[PDB]
């Protein structure tokens, strides 16, 4: 059987829990996902490669003093911008991600016209054409790699529910965390913090 | 629309892309939340910037015991609210009074009591356009668009009354403060630099 | 005039907030409320008799050491664990409470096949086949009766609601917070406690 685990996927049956109303919600629910998975894979590789928090990895790049996240980057020997030139600066990041991601966002869900020519309808989250160099997609299964992507989708939206909440209360991160369950299994949960208050009771 | 702009959607203009229209219950629901909201948000719009006090800790001020400091609160005032000597607007006085005044016109704008008025007024309608139009601006105003401009309105007090509850759980420090915080310097007064303190408990 | 209230039941009539979803989730409330119905008395009565409140109540029986809850049932003519051994030690005791309640569950919903195959069928709101041993409500107005734990139920979410918010509002219990407000409620109250600030501000 395809898709066992719990409920089926919006292409095919009905939600437990939820009516499916509205078909806004599949694609959606498929653009979150990705950006989860992008999300979870950051917050799973800095505090590898750098050892710190990402929901305090926001304060290391600020209007003044942004040069703190040059050279973060494992590997990398050369910084962002070279030390002292002072180059890492909030504004130029913001407006440079603003144009770029406002662009593509654009682009995607149409609020400018696609620059290609080539297909490429809006609002389908699937366009294969242009997005498959490598073409992945026509040498294999198209309906379970779709399937594949979506059990990405759900886990990693689960795994970054997960990690905002165990930021909440364990005040630490989410390595650190799964380091800590790791050792002392028993002695690092949500219950064992629970017996301690999770830091503020 | 070609009116209703605004990102979402107005009930019985269309469909709303999230949670769409459902019972038209929820829309008089609608309706009656902002305008509660509209009157919340212009009262904690008002009042600190009248004496000071943010909205979430003026409840305080009067008590069972005490509710001399409610008076003379109102800048400008001509007089006391109830006597200078021996001020008189105690807690269960604006209970008593309140609950009754509240309770009635809650259940004859509903209807579940008897209407005293039975001026043709149709309980369950969000629009009465009775005594409640005095003025009858709806009447010489084209009253669909004017029904666009309630709602929107309704919506952004709402979200504004969203702003002012989670602003106390965050900052604490008041909805007039928080602006002159943020006007004094955008920059490095913000909900990030907030949240890069901690909002107070990280 | 039955069910003379704020709301309708699943079978007459429509909810007037939130949309009535599903059968699955008329089936779902009344599973939800029993089991509201008893964890709220299960808070009330540990609470009386121990007097320590029931959120905490999960630290007295650790894997390290289950011997805490050796004596703490009231009137009880010898504790339960041999008090010298500790033989509950929390393992015991987890493992045949997850068979059971597992068990238990599987063939409520028909996960596993009923053993008794007594015509009762998976799902239903009210087996009564064998739930019935009394039967002092199976026999007269049957419909009623069910209105009556129906509301028991509602009551029960909503007291169980209750009673994890203010434990998180106040930190104390539910009966000490009861008592604190019965002894004097104009100075112990809950917007007393907002304006003292609940455990914050
Ligand atoms: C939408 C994408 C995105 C999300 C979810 C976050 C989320 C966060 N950022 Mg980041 N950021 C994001 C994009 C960006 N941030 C920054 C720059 C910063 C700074 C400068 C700071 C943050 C901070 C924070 C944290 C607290 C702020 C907040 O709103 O939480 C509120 C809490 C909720 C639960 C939301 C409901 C939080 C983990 C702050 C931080 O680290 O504080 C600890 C901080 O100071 N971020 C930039 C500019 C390059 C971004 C660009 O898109
Ligand atoms: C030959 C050069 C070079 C080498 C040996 C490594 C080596 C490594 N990098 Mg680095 N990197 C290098 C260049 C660069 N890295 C990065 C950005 C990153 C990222 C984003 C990540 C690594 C990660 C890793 C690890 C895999 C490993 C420690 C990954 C890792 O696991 O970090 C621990 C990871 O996620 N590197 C950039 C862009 C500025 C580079 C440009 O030259
Ligand atoms: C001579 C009389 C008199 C004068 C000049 C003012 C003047 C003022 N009052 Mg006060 N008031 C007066 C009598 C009274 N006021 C109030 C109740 C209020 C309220 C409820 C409000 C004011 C507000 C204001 C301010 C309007 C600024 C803007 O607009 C201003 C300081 C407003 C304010 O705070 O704006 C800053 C406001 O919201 N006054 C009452 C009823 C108790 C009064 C009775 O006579
Ligand atoms: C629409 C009605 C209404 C609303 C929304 C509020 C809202 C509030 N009052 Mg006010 N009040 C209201 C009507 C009245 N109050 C008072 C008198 C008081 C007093 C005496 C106190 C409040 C307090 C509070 C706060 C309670 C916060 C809380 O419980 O934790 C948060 C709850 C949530 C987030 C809900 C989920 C909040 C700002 C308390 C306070 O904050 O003191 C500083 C307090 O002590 N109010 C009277 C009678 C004269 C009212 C009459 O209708
Ligand atoms: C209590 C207030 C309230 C009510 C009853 C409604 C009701 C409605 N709105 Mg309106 N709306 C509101 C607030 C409200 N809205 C606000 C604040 C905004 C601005 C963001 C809007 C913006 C808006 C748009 C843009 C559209 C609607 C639409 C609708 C209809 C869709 C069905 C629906 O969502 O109902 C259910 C009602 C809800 C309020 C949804 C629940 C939202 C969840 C619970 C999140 C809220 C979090 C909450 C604030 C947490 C507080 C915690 C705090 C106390 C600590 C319905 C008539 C749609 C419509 O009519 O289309 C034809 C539509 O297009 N509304
Ligand atoms: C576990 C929580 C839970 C669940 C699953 C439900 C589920 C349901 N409730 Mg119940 N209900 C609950 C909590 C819950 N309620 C609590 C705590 C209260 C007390 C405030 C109520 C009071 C309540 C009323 C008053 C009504 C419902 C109704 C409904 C239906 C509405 C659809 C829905 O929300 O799903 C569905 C059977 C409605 C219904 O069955 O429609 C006729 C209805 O009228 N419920
Ligand atoms: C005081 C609360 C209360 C009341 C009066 C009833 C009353 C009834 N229930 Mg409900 N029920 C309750 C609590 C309640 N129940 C709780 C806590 C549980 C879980 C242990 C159940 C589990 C339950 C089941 C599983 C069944 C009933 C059945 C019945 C009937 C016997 C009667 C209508 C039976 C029935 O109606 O059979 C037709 C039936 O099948 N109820
Ligand atoms: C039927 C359910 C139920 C029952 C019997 C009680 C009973 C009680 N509550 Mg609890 N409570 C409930 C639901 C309930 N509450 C819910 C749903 C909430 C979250 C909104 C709370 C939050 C709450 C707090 C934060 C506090 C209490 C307190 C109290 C006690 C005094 C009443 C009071 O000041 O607050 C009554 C408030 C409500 C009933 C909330 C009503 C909100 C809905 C939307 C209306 C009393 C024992 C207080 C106490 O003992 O300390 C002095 C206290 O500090 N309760
Ligand atoms: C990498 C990085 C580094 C920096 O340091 C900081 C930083 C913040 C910039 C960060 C960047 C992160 C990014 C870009 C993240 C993007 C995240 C996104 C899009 C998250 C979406 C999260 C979605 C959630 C929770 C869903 C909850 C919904 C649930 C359970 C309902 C489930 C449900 C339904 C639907 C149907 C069933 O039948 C029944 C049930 C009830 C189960
Ligand atoms: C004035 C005053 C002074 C004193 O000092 C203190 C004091 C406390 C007494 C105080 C008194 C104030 C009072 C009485 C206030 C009344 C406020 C009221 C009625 C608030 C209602 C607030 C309503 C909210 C948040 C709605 C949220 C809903 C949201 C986002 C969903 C939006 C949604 C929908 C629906 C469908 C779309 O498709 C899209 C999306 C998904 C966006």
């Amino acid at each position: 059987d395809i898709y066992p685990e719990f409920g089926t996927y919006p292409g095919g049956g009905e939600s437990p829990i939820i009516p499916f109303g509205s078909e806004k919600n599949a694609e959606r629910e498929v653009i979150h996902g990705r950006w989860a998975m992008l999300g979870v894979t950051g917050a799973w590789a800095a505090e590898n490669g750098t050892g710190i928090p990402w929901f305090t990895a926001g304060t290391l790049c600020t209007p003044d003093d942004c040069t703190a996240v040059a050279d973060k980057f494992p590997g990398a020997v050369a910084p962002l911008a070279p030390e002292g030139s002072g180059y890492p600066s909030f504004w130029n990041v913001l407006i440079i991600e603003i144009v770029l991601v406002g662009a593509a966002e654009a682009y995607r869900t149409g609020i400018s016209d696609s620059p290609f020519d080539d297909g490429l309808t809006v609002g389908d989250v699937n366009p294969g054409g242009r997005f498959d160099p490598l073409g992945l997609a026509e040498s294999g299964d198209l309906e379970e790699l779709k399937i594949k992507e979506l059990k990405h989708c759900r886990l990693s939206m689960f795994a970054w529910l997960g990690c905002i909440f165990q930021a909440l209360a364990t005040q630490e991160g989410p390595i650190a965390n799964w380091q800590s369950h790791v050792a002392d299994p028993v002695h690092s949960n949500v219950l064992t913090n629970a017996a301690k208050g999770f830091g503020f009771y």
